[PDB]
């Protein structure tokens, strides 16, 4: 009956599109919250005037407070920095980000155990796989409450692009992008499916190489780094990611999606959190999907966990 | 610009739903044409109603005459019969339809011929192996312009009983049913992904047994039977199955959907129409997928192409 | 966060094309309730289907005990007849229905009260403003959780007709049809706008005359007896309406629709249900609007208000 | 069945945001054209992921060549600055950009005129009331295929700003503000309607006053300088405005709404382009509707229409 309340925790580029996307498919009321003044308000109410475009009866508001985090259902955090200072475009590094972004989720976690510790929350502030974990510990909210963006968005090139070459609806190709957000990314070819059918086929048809594919591949974990080259830290993308993983939990769907949780077992792994099939519904993570790899597969799976590992320690 | 003009040749308990669809996806223009007087020119009265409630702008006119076929874009065919006088509920076979509905295909075919011969077709009418290529012969369209429903319908079935089992989106479920539809209709164990995961990890995991797929498998082959036994003929997901069809063809979304096509040399058949992934876009078909069939596989395509074989030389 | 459950109290025509549009929008499980044995099981088999097709995840189950009632939010009742035995397709009338269906109201009400006390009832047997007063009192439930299906309906005929005199988009009409859903219906000229734009400039340029106005009224008065004699008793667009009326209180989007609604007082009228503009929002019926009506106007209200109020008598 | 190809003659914020929601929408392809060198292929590259989330097949590239505009179906024309240099936030004022934004025009009626002439043109560039027939006049395109950002856009903030007050579906407030996009904007009062009922009858009632209105009005013409002065020009809604626009066009959809087009005689002006009603169709502007103002309205028309006609001597 209600709206779900949804409270962007960071009002940047992605929040901006977050905002918007959710108007489109009124899916909540939004407060767009941030650090910079005035600047939220602003985009809210220029957001909220689409409701009208749009068929909608979503509110948009801006914030300043985080009082505002009182009774959320959804809480979205991309709060922090895309780029780290006195770096170049070139040597753009998610990593260099420890720097001038982890006291913000100390911050941010006291709110959220205060004002809505029934919440669902989603991570996005890099990196990633190590703030979604800082960010539970001092949030306190259950592990089936708190997952952060990854899969999602980086399967969502891979699915493309191979889409692109084969001439198919995009939505048509499946794949698996686990272990953790950045550099060392786990492309795993033995789980791509176009149609369903194995991609093999296609590369014994002639329809694709295997050289095509690592270029792919290539393109796809470098994706961030040539858009931030061409233009900014993506944002559109990652935004309607977070969205899909956001309407899941709203609207119970119960889609498989490839999110960071935290593993108890899982891959042979404890105490981190790390990149795989879950399934997103009302109750929150209803189920994390241990995919059954190999000896090959479970190599690359640990070393990027280790790169989790590593930046933990850095705090 | 212009919106595309379907005409639904047959408008019974599909054309219905079909019409219906079409409004609330705003996908074109419709005909509602049938041989019984004054009957579509009430359904279409009444659906052409709810443009108010979808926000859609599209016509809905009823038809009692070939002549309405005139420039349509999309011809989807229903027309004929959906079980066999003196015959039980029980004994329900859509083999027993050759009697019923052999002719009818002769006669549209005519008029398509005439009124329309660039346009994209869809058979539906029992047994659809056999009508599809009948009316492939008479009406004189290409042979990538042409195709019969089964493959969604039948995968819609599996996808999503084993989703109920498995807790999971519906969408989620990835699977192919091939050969022919009906009894003797390829289920493809080895074709099956959850999530893009193979089925067989959640086997490895108990989370369904070979046992409740098998079963979930004669639920799948029994549908129709089962529903003809608890009410009439199905009609809901036989026109929402259509409908992703044709809307895949109008909107060039080149989609992967399993339906009935003319093989050339595949799977080792020709001079015959068999269920087998394909892509639906702008063109028509834009290809046709085989699917690299092992042993035990092909046994059972080659099985189902017999059945059809068989009633085509009823003539 | 959990999804709506609605019952279909009644699985006939209506109740058939409503489920297919719950799975479209994804809006919440449906139980298909009837007397008829197994007929609504196969309903909802064949529509469980569709969820593949629509990328939903909605439930549909068939039920034959008023045990499925229990925790419903949402209930809709079109139990009942369409017709009358021994009466002929032209003399069809609403008002021959007090024989057919008194009595139904008093058994739904009854489960309802013990059931489910809290849902948002939604009535559609006819004749309506009896039938929906009649389910008020021996269901209990407060007067801003049961309105009767009429406005939206009678309304989407006559935006519809003249959008197409005036080749506009059907959503752009604006009108109202208020007091009774029926043969004295009151059709008001004067609330007519058409992109927001009284109807009279259009007169007064000349591109709709008073006379294809009033052909218009007459045809928007008879569309049900037109359709009766064409084929049936109309259900397409009846479903579309009583769904937008759902999902205007499932989604609170407080749109304003006219239904059939309790008065106390307005138009001068107590203790009897009519037809007026009212907002439907996640409470029910968040207000309802009095149209202030000229002497002309209010003289039909009364005439349709007082042919409610004598088969009311008929107890 | 082809896709539309739509072309964003600017790619800064506004283009940005269209190219997102053209995406979701599955609406057509898009050329993400601009001076500025990389920028666009970086945004293009961005969007086109989004791909997958939304189940569509629409292309998203870059460009840097008006050669790209060859065989556009829809040009939208966003070219040009927000701002003017040595003026502070406080002095903004739309009339300040005749100076960086007139030659563009020029420049890009060109190209237009020699690589799309039967393209559909949208306008936007401010002042665009002034802009639009620049545009017009260099492109050589015909009077029913271009048209100007305006009405759409004023209206759906005084729609939402009453929609707020009243506590109603926004879409369900209907309002009119012709003559000119700007500070002589003119509100309509008269015309303003809610649930298709006369807005003074919710005066009457109390429901909102004569003065709050006055306060909404205000707070109506000065929101795009509130929004700059709290973060920058109004992009988001500017942009959904521009789609639904562009959306009638491709979809045949034939809503009324308010755009500045070219008068020829209506409200006894000729030779410029105001703001009015107008039906956008497959045609393009398929018919102009004058509304039938009173002698004040009409002044109030003519002063906005004479702040156009000023700056149009301005070069
Ligand atoms: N997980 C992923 O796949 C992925 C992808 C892209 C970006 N990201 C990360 O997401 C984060 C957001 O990126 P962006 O493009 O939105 O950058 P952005 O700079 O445009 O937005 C971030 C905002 O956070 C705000 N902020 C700072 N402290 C805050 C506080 N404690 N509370 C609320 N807001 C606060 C800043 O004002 C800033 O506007 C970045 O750190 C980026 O690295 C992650
Ligand atoms: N392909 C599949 O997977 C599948 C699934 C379900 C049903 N079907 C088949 O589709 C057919 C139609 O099913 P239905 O439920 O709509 O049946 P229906 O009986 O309700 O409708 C069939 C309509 O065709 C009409 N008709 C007869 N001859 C005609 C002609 N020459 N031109 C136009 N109309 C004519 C009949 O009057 C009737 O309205 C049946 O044969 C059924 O077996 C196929
Ligand atoms: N409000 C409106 O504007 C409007 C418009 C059209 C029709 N109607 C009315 O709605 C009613 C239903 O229309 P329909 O076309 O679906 O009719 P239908 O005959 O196809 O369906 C009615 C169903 O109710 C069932 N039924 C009988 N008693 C029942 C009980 N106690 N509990 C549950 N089900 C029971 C019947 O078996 C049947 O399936 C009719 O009275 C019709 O006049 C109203
Ligand atoms: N009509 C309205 O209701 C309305 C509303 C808002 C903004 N606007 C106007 O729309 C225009 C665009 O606003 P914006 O927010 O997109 O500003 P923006 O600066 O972010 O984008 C404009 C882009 O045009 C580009 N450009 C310059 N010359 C070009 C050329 N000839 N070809 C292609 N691109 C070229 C610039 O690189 C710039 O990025 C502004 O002039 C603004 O005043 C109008």
């Amino acid at each position: 009956a209600p709206k779900a309340k949804i409270v962007l925790v960071g009002s940047g580029m992605i929040g901006g599109v977050m905002a918007t996307l959710i108007v489109q498919k009124n899916l909540g009321d939004v407060v767009m919250f941030d650090i910079v003044k005035n600047m939220p308000h602003g985009k809210a109410l220029d957001t909220s005037h689409t409701n009208v475009m749009a068929y909608s009866n979503c509110k948009v508001s801006g914030s300043n407070t985080y009082d505002d985090l009182k009774d959320a259902d959804v809480v979205i955090v991309t709060a922090g920095f895309t780029k780290a200072p006195g770096k170049s475009d070139k040597e753009w590094n998610r990593d260099d980000l420890l720097p001038l972004n982890n006291k913000i989720m100390i911050e941010i976690g006291g709110h959220i155990k205060n004002n809505c510790p029934n919440a669902f929350i989603i991570v996005v502030t890099n990196p990633v796989d190590v703030m979604v974990q800082l960010l539970h510990q001092h949030s306190g909210v259950p592990k089936n409450k708190i997952v952060g963006l990854g899969g999602v968005l980086d399967t969502s090139r891979l699915k493309y692009y191979i889409s692109q070459k084969l001439n198919v609806c995009p939505r048509d190709v499946n794949a698996h992008i686990v272990g953790a957000h950045g550099n060392k990314m786990v492309l795993l070819k033995r789980y791509i499916t176009v149609g369903g059918i194995p991609l093999q086929e296609f590369i014994n048809n002639k329809k694709i190489t295997d050289q095509e594919l690592d270029a792919i591949f290539d393109r796809t974990i470098n994706t961030a780094l040539e858009i931030v080259n061409l233009h900014a830290s993506p944002y559109v993308a990652p935004a309607a990611a977070i969205i899909e993983m956001a309407e899941s939990y709203i609207r119970d769907l119960r889609k498989v999606l490839i999110c960071s949780t935290l593993l108890e077992g899982q891959y042979g792994h404890k105490d981190i959190f790390a990149g795989t099939p879950l399934v997103i519904g009302g109750n929150g993570v209803e189920q994390v999907i241990e995919l059954q790899l190999n000896a090959d597969e479970k190599k690359k799976f640990d070393e990027a966990v280790a790169e989790t590992s590593r930046m933990k320690a850095l705090i």
